[PDB]
């Protein structure tokens, strides 16, 4: 009868025979067993590790704005003022920004053919080291094969290149715009969890226009102003500005948003960490420091073209925006709640070992508890 | 016998014994219940949220090209042309794209002494309220503490900067490029998923040459055209191009690639969203719009250097690609399907429960299912 | 009695009732049936895929640098020196850098009025098909309507532009700067796991400052050093640099980390992939190869303003550095070693169906299983 099984199926209740065994020591150690992975299951996975959430990365859009005035007067290139026109190339980048802090000119350049700079590999004698067509080791110029007099006192290769060549090794010290340790970067970061359709800015309500016109970011007095201070920054580090200026170098800004969206809106905030992105290692490092050459590119009356060889030493300062936010959601849940009933049967494992293992009436218990079909 | 004790472990089956109770509602209960936990398994983390499924971030490469000519007959500037190759600065960027749409322009700037632009601040008497030295809140000079008239009416103090400095306090209106409304975009997005080895490109194999050359992308009628108006595209945002034109903004063409593998690779398409990533509050916000400063420089005939110092303002359009992939795996089903055997004993547990505290037999259930072991 | 029942429920040990049933077959199909789950569980979870472990996304910082000079002598432009602040348009980018291979110039270009170049569109007679103010395909100037002569054979539709106009209809062949193809290209790249606090660089301890002077990468000799040359990079993606460089293209350079922190940090190296980003089809794309627009702004004597317009052909390097590290987690084992208990009773169930369902002794072995309680 399919209908008699199906109410059968339906209408009755099975569940499983147990066998209650008195014993101290082992109700005890069950219960101390489950206890631990019950422990176990809420702390560490619900409480603490807040296993009953999923989650989400964060899509930031990041705009940077410099502000301050250095002033210079040296004798090669004269008094000179440095805005945020000058001293940041270029304009505008994308989640990074460059500040000039040191340079080398070399102006008024032509096509031509001149010696290279004096060097144990360029210096030549009687015109016969010298191979043409070897671009060297410089890359700045092909060699053309001639010895040529650099000055009265030595010889050196000729090349042709741009000309007069890039004497890049007398590096100016201290920095040419050490004043730039004072001034002062401005982030602004707005952010975005396209799981959960949370969308946040770095400024905070709280933070008014009044306060943003004198703050400057201190992380025990002023934790959410994010107008920076260079010099701060690269302190803040671990490391010195006036230093790290000669050569250049790379800085990270580091913004943490790692909030619970479980809780209110007003509690997703920013962190600021820094953290230098370049190593000093004279031993395993090439290209140290950071610079990088650009050109200004003229015309002489005669309609010829000239160019200005800069090569910019300075600081890149990389925005990192990282994070992850977190909501209550049912299926890790259920998983971490049925991972624990399973666990929970590791208990009557070792209990039954112990039982019918490790003790005198062992044979009586699996009397007891094992039933033979013959 | 060590053998005989294997034989018997490999040739013997044990299952457990089960009591069966002839009880309607406590059957129909724990049917309920189980048939509840299993439409649960099945439906939200299978059918629904995709439970037997592995995931991967998608790795994307932008490219980015702009059309469009505008014409302007100002005063100050005169009849001039504006092709891509001047309203892009600069010319290519990554994931992202500046098309100036206001300017201000202060041409034929030298180095040396010149008064403020008049205002409370700058506004100065008798030489006493100027301090050497301070660069002052416009950052573009460092005063020099002498008093000096700017007209014949109004008197303010000395700094030594670019000289005449910028006055940017009256913003164009109507914006100087009001034509950009009318320029196109075109966006090509190539993605790539490392784990799965599946890679895309955002013009879809249907989309041939004849059509690229004259669509415009529309959700309705042209979802897959890649070539977006600006005018548009700040539209269907919620906002109006006109206003957010005249002090500049920010737009974020949003692609999104969601498509699950275990499908034909012609299904996974691209969703495009446009959002505003800045924020209009005048009460909680610093440098507003979106603008910055470039500068170009010449040289004048007697050898000095000039510069021009442009502020453009302008919207920067950032193009956001996020999404995963997935395809079926067999971890994530395994978990699922153990997790869903374990919570089928919840329903025992509870009919467990209600018979052996909540029936005028509850004893002798209770007697029934526990044996004790005296 | 509440401590009475306090009591027993920790002193007593509550364990299954079993019923064993010697049956050679269905005891080897149940240890079979385990041995199999087991096997999976342990091999392809934990040993395989790595069940054990929680995974972190790595944050990267990239730095790229150019050598190598060019020489070139052609009658349009002349005998000239390519150096690196020359083909490298912008001397810097983020994770990307694009090196020019071919151009095309128009010199001493100004705002006027000028024909179009010659074509089957803006061919005209007798100023009748022209339509003022009609941008056209070219977006190149604003037509005025008034047909005029190019030259002593053909007349085409007026615009006002810069003029004259560029004729980019004839791209050079070979490439201009054909030599880029023995250029080489350090990549620097540190990497930062924030969950796991680790940090590393891709050039490795063991590689030392003089092996860097003169390596390039090999991925049988010199898998580590992190200098590339270009043209045996585009070889390396199963492409050719000659053909590649007429009209441009994208390359990826792709690192990968991917390692196991549960080992020494030794072993934390990463892979180097070549990919190309750009399409080859003549039926279904736009804008093929790669190339921009971008100019140059004089000073004629008279104070205009002149321009030369360069559309720049060349090969755009991408850096994508991706990967995940693993580190040892409590969690995933636990959730793994439950969902394994979990599915150990399949074994039980399909050996409950067979012994109660496909024998002929499947009513014994119902009648001792199962104790109805009437
Ligand atoms: C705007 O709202 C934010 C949101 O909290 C306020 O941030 C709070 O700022 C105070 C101090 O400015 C923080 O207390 C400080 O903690 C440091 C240790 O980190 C301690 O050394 C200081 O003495 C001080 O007690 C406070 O923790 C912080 N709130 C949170 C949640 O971190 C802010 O003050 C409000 N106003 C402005 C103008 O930003
Ligand atoms: C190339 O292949 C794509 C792949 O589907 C085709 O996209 C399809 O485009 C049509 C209309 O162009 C879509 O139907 C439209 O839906 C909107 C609602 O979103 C409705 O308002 C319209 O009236 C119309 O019914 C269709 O959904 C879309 N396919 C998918 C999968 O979304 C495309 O048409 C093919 N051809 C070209 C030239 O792109
Ligand atoms: C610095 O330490 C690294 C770390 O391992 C060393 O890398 C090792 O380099 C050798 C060859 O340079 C690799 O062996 C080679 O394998 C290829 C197949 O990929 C084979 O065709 C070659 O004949 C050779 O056997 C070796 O696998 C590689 N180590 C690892 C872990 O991959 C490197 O050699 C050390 N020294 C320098 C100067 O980099
Ligand atoms: C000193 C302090 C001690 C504190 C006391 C201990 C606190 C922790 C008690 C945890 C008790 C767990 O209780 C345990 O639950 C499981 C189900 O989960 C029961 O298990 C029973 O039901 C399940 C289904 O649900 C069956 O598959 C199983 O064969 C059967 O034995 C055990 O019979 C019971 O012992
Ligand atoms: C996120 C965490 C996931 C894991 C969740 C765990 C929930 C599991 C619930 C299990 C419920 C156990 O349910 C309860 O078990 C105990 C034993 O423990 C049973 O108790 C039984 O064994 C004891 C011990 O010998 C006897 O003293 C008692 O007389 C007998 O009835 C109860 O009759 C039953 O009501
Ligand atoms: C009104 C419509 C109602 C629709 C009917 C209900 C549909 C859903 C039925 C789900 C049935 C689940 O069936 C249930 O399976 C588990 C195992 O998973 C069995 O459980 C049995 O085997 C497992 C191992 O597999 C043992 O650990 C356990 O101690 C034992 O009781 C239960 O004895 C049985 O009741
Ligand atoms: C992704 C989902 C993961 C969860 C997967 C769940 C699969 C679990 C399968 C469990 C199989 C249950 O297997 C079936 O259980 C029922 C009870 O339900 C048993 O039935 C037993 O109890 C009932 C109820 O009192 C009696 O009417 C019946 O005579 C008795 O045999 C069957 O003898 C067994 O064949
Ligand atoms: C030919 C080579 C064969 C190799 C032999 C097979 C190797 C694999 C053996 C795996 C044995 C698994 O052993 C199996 O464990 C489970 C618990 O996990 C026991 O299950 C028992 O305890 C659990 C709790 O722990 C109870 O919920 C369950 O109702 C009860 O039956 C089974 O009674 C036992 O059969
Ligand atoms: C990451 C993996 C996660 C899964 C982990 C699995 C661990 C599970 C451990 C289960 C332990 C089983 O524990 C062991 O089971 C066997 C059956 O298998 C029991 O053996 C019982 O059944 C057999 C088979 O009929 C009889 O021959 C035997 O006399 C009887 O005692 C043992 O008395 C018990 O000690
Ligand atoms: C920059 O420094 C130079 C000298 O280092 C200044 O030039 C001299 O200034 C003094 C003081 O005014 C005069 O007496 C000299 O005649 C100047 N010339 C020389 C060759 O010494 C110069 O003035 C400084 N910059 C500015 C803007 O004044
Ligand atoms: C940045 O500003 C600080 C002042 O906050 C400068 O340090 C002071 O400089 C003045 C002269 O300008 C000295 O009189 C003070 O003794 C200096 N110290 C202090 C504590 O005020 C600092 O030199 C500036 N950074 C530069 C110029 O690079
Ligand atoms: C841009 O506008 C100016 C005036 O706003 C034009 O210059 C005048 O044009 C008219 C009409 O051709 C002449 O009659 C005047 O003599 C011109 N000069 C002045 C001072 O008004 C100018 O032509 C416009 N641009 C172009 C390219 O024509
Ligand atoms: C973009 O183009 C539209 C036309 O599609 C312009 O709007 C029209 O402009 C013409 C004159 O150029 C007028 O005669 C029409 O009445 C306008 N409206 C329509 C519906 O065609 C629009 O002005 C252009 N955007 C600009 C110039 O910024
Ligand atoms: C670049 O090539 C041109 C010719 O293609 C060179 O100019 C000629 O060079 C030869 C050999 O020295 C002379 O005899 C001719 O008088 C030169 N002029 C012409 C018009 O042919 C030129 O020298 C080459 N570049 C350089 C740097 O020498
Ligand atoms: C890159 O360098 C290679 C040499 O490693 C050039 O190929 C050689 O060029 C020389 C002349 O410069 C010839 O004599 C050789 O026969 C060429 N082949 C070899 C195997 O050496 C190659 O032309 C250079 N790439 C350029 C110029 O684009
Ligand atoms: N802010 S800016 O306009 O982008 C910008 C500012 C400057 N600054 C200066 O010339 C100041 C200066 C004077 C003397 C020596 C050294 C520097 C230079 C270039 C700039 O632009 C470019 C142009 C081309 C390539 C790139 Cl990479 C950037
Ligand atoms: N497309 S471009 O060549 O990159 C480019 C185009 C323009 N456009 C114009 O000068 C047109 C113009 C005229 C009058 C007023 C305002 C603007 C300006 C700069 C450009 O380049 C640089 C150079 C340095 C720094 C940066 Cl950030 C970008
Ligand atoms: N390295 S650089 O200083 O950035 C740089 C180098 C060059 N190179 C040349 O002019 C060499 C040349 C000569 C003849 C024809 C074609 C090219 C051009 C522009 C450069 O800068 C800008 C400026 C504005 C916008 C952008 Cl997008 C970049
Ligand atoms: C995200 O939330 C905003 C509300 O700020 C809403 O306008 C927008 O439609 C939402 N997007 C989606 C995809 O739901
Ligand atoms: C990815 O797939 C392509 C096929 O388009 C293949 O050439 C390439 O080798 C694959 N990469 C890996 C790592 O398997
Ligand atoms: C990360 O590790 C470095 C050690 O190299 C340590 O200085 C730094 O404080 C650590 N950061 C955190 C957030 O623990």
């Amino acid at each position: 009868g399919c209908c008699a099984a199906l109410a059968a199926f339906l209408f009755e209740y099975d569940t499983p025979r147990i066998v209650l065994i008195r014993s101290r020591k082992v109700g005890l150690m069950n219960r101390a067993v489950q206890l631990l992975i019950l422990a176990y299951v809420i702390g560490w996975v619900f409480v603490w590790e807040k296993g009953y959430q999923e989650t989400d990365s964060v899509v930031s859009s990041v705009t940077t704005k410099v502000k301050g005035v250095a002033v210079t007067n040296t004798s090669k290139l004269g008094f000179r003022i440095w805005d945020v026109a000058d001293y940041v190339i270029p304009a505008q980048e994308e989640n990074s920004l460059f500040v000039m802090t040191n340079v080398i000119l070399t102006m008024n350049q032509t096509q031509g053919l001149c010696p290279e700079i004096p060097d144990a590999t360029t210096v030549c004698k009687s015109d016969a080291s010298c191979t043409a067509g070897s671009a060297g080791t410089h890359s700045n110029g092909v060699s053309t094969g001639r010895c040529v007099a650099f000055n009265g006192s030595v010889k050196t290769c000729e090349v042709a290149a741009w000309c007069p060549v890039e004497d890049d090794t007398h590096v100016p010290q201290p920095a040419f715009l050490k004043a730039a340790e004072n001034f002062t970067l401005l982030v602004k970061n707005n952010i975005w969890y396209p799981k959960f359709n949370f969308s946040k800015r770095n400024i905070l309500p709280n933070i008014t226009t009044t306060y943003l016109k004198s703050c400057i970011y201190d992380a025990k007095t002023d934790p959410f102003c994010p107008i920076f201070r260079l010099g701060k920054i690269v302190e803040n580090a671990g490391h010195s500005f006036q230093d790290m200026a000669v050569e250049g170098g790379i800085m990270g800004i580091q913004v943490n948003w790692d909030c619970n969206l479980d809780r209110a809106a007003s509690l997703c905030l920013p962190r600021y960490s820094f953290r230098r992105l370049d190593t000093r290692d004279v031993e395993h490092n090439v290209s140290p420091g950071y610079n990088f050459r650009f050109a200004k590119y003229y015309r002489d009356l005669a309609g010829n073209e000239q160019r200005t060889l800069i090569k910019a030493y300075g600081i890149r300062f990389d925005i990192i925006v990282f994070g992850k936010a977190g909501k209550f959601d049912i299926i890790p849940t259920m998983i971490n709640i049925g991972s624990g009933l399973a666990l929970l049967g590791m208990a009557t494992v070792l209990c039954d070992i112990i039982v019918l293992y490790c003790m005198k009436k062992r044979l009586y218990y699996r009397e007891k508890k094992y039933k033979y079909v013959e």
